[PDB]
């Protein structure tokens, strides 16, 4: 498990900066191998993102993709990114070779996102899905031994995957972000109760739990604190912007 994590999905990553954390999720198409090789040079475990549950894109972006096929048509679809079938062979894949790309890279891991989007599906279709989920993260994990996996969430599939997950990441414990809004949003009490059922069964576990919360630029002095409650309630933070464009913070200074 990491000592610290940072997130950064935008162009440009500051390496340098961004080496002094433990383990370090990136969006791939900004880096390249000499790159993922440098951070890994510098003693930090570089971390490849990849979204399991949606296709990152518009539509007409999924057009062009060959990927169409998989799309599943859930009635609240989010703008610029598709649910996608997790039993459409194409869609599976499409995951595992793009795994295997980022193997190539240098990665030394993967951060799953959208492991919960099945949930969007109707409800009698969510059981199809969620053992289609887990069907596949065990092959993923059986065909890339050398890839770390970092769960964002995940509880649906968590406790039939024993030794799969490296760490599991929940966006967020404290300070969220409102994505329909737009805006910086508590955490409201319901999400904890509903998490503390999940978190605790992999505390007793010893799996590490990472948490994603958000404040602006212009609140790290918040960002500090909240980090160091974070790390005092178990857990290992990182507190930065939705865009995760921003060298956020994971411990004190």
């Amino acid at each position: 498990g990491p000592s610290s994590v940072a997130f950064w999905y935008a162009e440009r990553p500051p390496l340098a900066e961004l080496s002094q954390f433990d383990w370090v999720v990136l969006e791939a198409a900004h880096l390249k191998p000499a790159d993922v090789g440098y951070l890994k040079e510098q003693g930090s475990t570089p971390f490849a993102y990849l979204s399991v549950g949606e296709f990152d894109g518009d539509a007409a972006a999924i057009a062009d993709s060959g990927l169409a096929r998989g799309k599943s048509a859930v009635r609240n679809q989010a703008w610029n990114s598709q649910v996608m079938d997790l039993a459409a062979p194409s869609w599976r894949a499409h995951l595992l070779k793009r795994a295997a790309e980022l193997r190539k890279q240098g990665y030394a891991g993967l951060f799953l996102d959208t492991l919960d989007s099945f949930q969007l599906q109707a409800e009698e279709r969510r059981e199809g899905q969620r053992r289609a989920l887990a069907s596949f993260l065990a092959q993923l994990h059986r065909q890339e031994p050398g890839l770390k996996l970092f769960f964002n969430r995940g509880f649906e599939v968590l406790p039939e995957l024993p030794g799969v997950a490296s760490a599991v990441a929940v966006a967020s414990i404290h300070a969220g972000w409102d994505a329909a809004a737009g805006q910086y949003r508590e955490v409201p009490q319901d999400d904890r109760d509903w998490l503390k059922g999940h978190l605790d069964a992999l505390r007793a576990q010893g799996m590490p739990i990472v948490a994603i919360d958000y404040l602006p630029p212009e609140r790290r002095d918040e960002a500090r604190a909240l980090a160091a409650r974070l790390r005092s309630e178990g857990y290992v933070p990182f507190v930065s912007t939705p865009a995760l464009d921003y060298l956020g913070v994971s411990d004190v200074e």
